[PDB]
């Protein structure tokens, strides 16, 4: 969950079927990821929506449009694709703390945080408003219906690590993919260890 400062790199295998299970998109001229599948070389990789691509295959990604990254991954020799990583640049990690009655203190609909209750968890940890959730505990909760999402943060330990994007940003990379995708298809797994 917690925002890794720098830069790593990843070393990925095509399935059988030839995927990694990636969609990318332009932003600001770079590259991020707008889907990663659930148990695709991409999700066991620990790559994570929201993810900044600085290369592929050791090539800088700069001013790539969306269709140029895709084109480049499907043409990539698929036994070992390399890919330098930046991780979730667009967003931080709060981490808040259940009161007595299970509660961390805001109000949320559509995913994204309309309000911040007084006196909460959520007050004092500066959990602002106009920001789509994105993570909790390190799990991805995009295209989950809010119950889903209030569900997920009840079972929580008292701790509850939430991540999120400003609403603005978040708009931008879900651009041109359908709901039924982000809901069926994005990875919505605990990480494997």
């Amino acid at each position: 969950a917690e925002i890794k400062q720098g830069i790593r790199e990843v070393i990925l295998c095509k399935d059988q079927d030839g995927k990694i299970g990636l969609r990318l998109k332009s932003i600001d001229n770079g590259i991020f990821v707008q889907l990663v599948q659930a148990n695709s070389p991409a999700s066991l990789v620990g790559l994570r929506f929201g993810d900044q691509v600085l290369q592929i295959n050791g090539e800088n990604c700069a001013g790539w449009s969306s269709d140029k990254a895709h084109k480049v991954l499907k043409q990539a020799f698929g036994e070992k694709i390399t890919m330098t990583i930046r991780d979730r640049p667009f967003e931080r990690t709060i981490t808040m703390h259940k009161d007595s009655t299970g509660h961390v203190g805001f109000i949320f609909k559509n995913g994204k945080i309309t309000s911040i209750v007084k006196d909460s968890s959520a007050a004092r940890n500066g959990l602002l408003t106009e920001h789509n959730i994105c993570e909790i505990n390190g799990q991805n909760v995009i295209g989950l219906k809010d119950s889903q999402i209030a569900d997920i943060l009840s079972t929580s330990g008292t701790v509850v690590t939430i991540t999120i994007m400003p609403a603005f940003i978040f708009e931008h990379i879900i651009k041109r993919m359908a709901p039924s995708i982000m809901k069926s298809l994005m990875d919505h797994t605990i990480p494997e260890v």
